[PDB]
């Protein structure tokens, strides 16, 4: 049916462009440096890249028929690796969907407290929010899935004109948007931005909420069946959607590094407009001292900045409201992505018989065989980790769950590759299996970095899959 | 051909029975409590006995003639976990010889400072004293191998005799013993150490100081050749000998804190003896305040007591200079053990080809095929260690390298039992495989809870050298 373009490439850069594109990349840019915002965008371009060239290679090792990114896997590799990465990603996705709901949320309370809609506190409108958008995700995953094919270019023509429009917002120098940060394109602001400051979070910690913002890759090659050719649309969809969100990512954080202060009072100076005494730096006046805290804790008496506010790429923007509104679009377009395929996967799990007490998740119920009790069970997952209302804490799961699934990848094709399989004949142009081992070890040592006892749990529970489905 | 207890059970008591019985007990006592010293004990124990539960299953699984470490491992098992164990185990006790003379160097460092010789630092004159003794133990272990198995018997009675000696005095009460700690037997006393302190150090870090105080339990299973039955001498001989350690250890260990204090400075005090008033604990006088820091860093403004002086055995001890100097022996007898059975496994490993560039370490020379070059290459990694000269630093490492060989064996026996292999037929009483998983599972997780980049490191070198010994 569908072709490469609108098949893999749309899909994959809807589903790539998540959450941290809008509401995280400037609090990125404000933790860590411009050149370490770099650092990190091109490790986690790195990750994918590896890891798109070994789902490549799963794609193009014959096996035109079966839909599903389970079925290429456990049909090319063997049905135990198959198995451990049905599980988790099929995990991965199904927090996932509770992650770019609890994104959504956070924005839309945000938004109602800056006006006067604020019920509870902040931690519980989430919690409310976040439950009414999962339970309308759901009915429009079991009962919308005609017009999500169509709504797609619709999102992604929102999301472009949403980055188009933070860009072209950017380049501008308003001085109304001055005390939220945002002064022009400067030199002194860039150097100082240049560099590191770490205010509470620390390196692979500002990485760990940065990484589910690459995370996504394989929404070309969940849909195998819905394709015409798997051979030469999932490779020249992944690995050009992948450096496409690269690029835009390394260009939003040196946007947002080059022309933003990190830390900004929230009061007009018309009182001294100008103010040059005692200067350090970015100093076309309002005097941005005594918000930077004279203790090195976590603590920031301030509101606005790169640090502090979350939300600066609407005041950054053109016109925030409607078209930097797109993070909505975004948000609901990865949740939708996400929610109709972690039951997908884990319905092609629990139709091929491997674990005991699963296969009642199988009954595919309605018209199209939608798994309704692999929705209910994605959902059950889902609004158990929206409960958890703050997007810093729910991102180091999803990072740890999908570097868990791109190492399980990234070494079953080495394995396949080094033991010579007998149906694992990778006929794609730049594979090199020591550079899908390398992207595994480095996948398997950021996963430990990041957290180390939910790795070493996830990597038990992985080994205890794989000694499972081997001896079965 | 030796028996069972003058073969095993001697070998195996002096190859646990090393560097932390005498001078780092008592501080795994001062640090944490008598309670959490009990449960340290406690732990190593059960890892040690599944151990030697995993190993009596492989030592009863047939293979008399031809006896060995490697070859128990490699013949019962795959050749694939025990070319793998053959070299974690053969640098865990590589590394294990400079644990031990690190310890013996500190213990002639000390009583030299408790003397007036003093060449260099302290730090300075255990580089010297453990370098002298790691190349006159070279000796031993390539000329004198006729005298060592006639005076482990003399080196066990030595080292019981401290035991005993240590007992002994610390039932008797001496007046001239206080300011160093060491009162009588008094609940006081027991009430106070019965609960953590952790003055720099944390759990899993005392256990981590701990734990090699229970390693050198395959000192049975590394002489198979040299025994009549390895199915009657193996499981009787481990299994006894780490419960009747484990004894000794909780013994003393209580034994050390119900009549030491944590603190205790070394000035006597004859004016104002017994105190009356501000009075906390230590109701015979001595006003031991003032030593315990104000702060809560790892400084202590003090000499003796617990947590300071390391020596506190000799305090406590009947006669110190000569019967506690079984430290020594232990010390000796430990490296001695470990030094010998470095390049045995070694050499038994290097002899059937498995890794490349590894087969050069296999010529044996001398008249009864002692590998010199094995020899050579455990001294370079011994001496590679010796020049950390703090004890606290080489022991995290020694228990990170026998708790991956002692994850290794239970999960190859696991890994055995469930694979159903056709040469696997574990004929032994209490082995019960899934007691072997939890006991890999333990040793996997206890690793990484000491130091998680060390064990993300030694098992990835664990996986690489299953993976190109198993798939290729």
């Amino acid at each position: 049916k569908f072709g490469w373009i609108k098949g893999v490439l749309v899909r994959c850069m809807l589903n790539i462009w998540g959450v941290m594109l809008f509401i995280r990349m400037t609090w990125i840019v404000g933790q860590a440096g411009i050149a370490y915002s770099c650092i990190i965008v091109i490790m986690a371009t790195v990750v994918t890249t590896i890891t798109g060239c070994s789902t490549s290679a799963i794609a193009t090792n014959g096996f035109v028929r079966g839909g599903g990114a389970y079925y290429l896997i456990s049909r090319s590799l063997g049905p135990e690796f198959g198995g451990s990465i049905g599980l988790i990603f099929a995990f991965a996705n199904a927090v996932a969907v509770a992650m770019y709901v609890v994104g959504f949320a956070e924005t839309v309370v945000e938004l109602l407290m800056d006006s006067g809609l604020l019920m509870i506190d902040q931690t519980n409108d989430i919690r409310v929010i976040g439950t009414i958008t999962v339970i309308l995700l759901l009915g429009i995953s079991v009962a919308g899935m005609e017009w999500e094919a169509k709504a797609q270019i619709f999102l992604l023509v929102i999301l472009i004109t949403a980055i188009f429009n933070y860009f072209i917002g950017s380049f501008i120098a308003v001085d109304s948007k001055k005390k939220f940060g945002f002064f022009s394109y400067d030199a002194g602001i860039l150097a100082e931005n240049f560099g590191p400051d770490f205010r509470g979070q620390t390196f692979f910690s500002v990485f760990s909420i940065f990484f589910p913002a690459a995370t996504g890759i394989l929404a070309g090659a969940n849909i195998s069946g819905d394709l015409a050719d798997p051979q030469m649309a999932i490779p020249k969809g992944t690995l050009l959607a992948i450096l496409i969100t690269g690029l835009v990512y390394v260009g939003v954080a040196i946007s947002a590094g080059a022309c933003i202060v990190r830390d900004a009072t929230g009061i007009e100076s018309n009182f001294t407009l100008i103010s040059n005494c005692t200067d350090a730096a970015c100093k076309y006046g309002y005097d941005f001292s005594s918000c930077r805290p004279t203790v090195e804790g976590e603590v920031s008496s301030c509101k606005f900045g790169l640090h502090n506010d979350f939300q600066v790429m609407s005041v950054v923007s053109g016109f925030s409201p409607l078209i930097s509104a797109g993070i909505f679009s975004a948000t609901l377009s990865s949740a939708l992505a996400s929610l109709v395929s972690a039951p997908k996967v884990f319905q092609a799990l629990c139709k091929d018989n491997i674990y005991p007490g699963i296969a009642i998740f199988g009954k595919g119920y309605g018209k199209n065989n939608e798994p309704l009790r692999g929705y209910f069970l994605t959902f059950g997952i889902a609004l158990a980790f929206i409960l958890i209302a703050e997007l810093n804490v729910i991102a180091p799961i999803i990072s740890n769950f999908f570097l868990a699934s791109y190492a399980l990848i990234n070494f079953s094709v080495f394995h396949a590759s080094l033991a010579n399989s007998p149906g694992w004949r990778p006929s794609f142009k730049y594979y090199n299996m020591w550079a899908s081992l390398a992207g595994a070890i480095l996948c398997c040592v950021v996963m430990f970095i990041i957290n180390w006892w939910a790795a070493l749990l996830t990597n038990v529970i992985v080994l205890s899959l794989y000694i499972y489905v081997s001896y079965k």
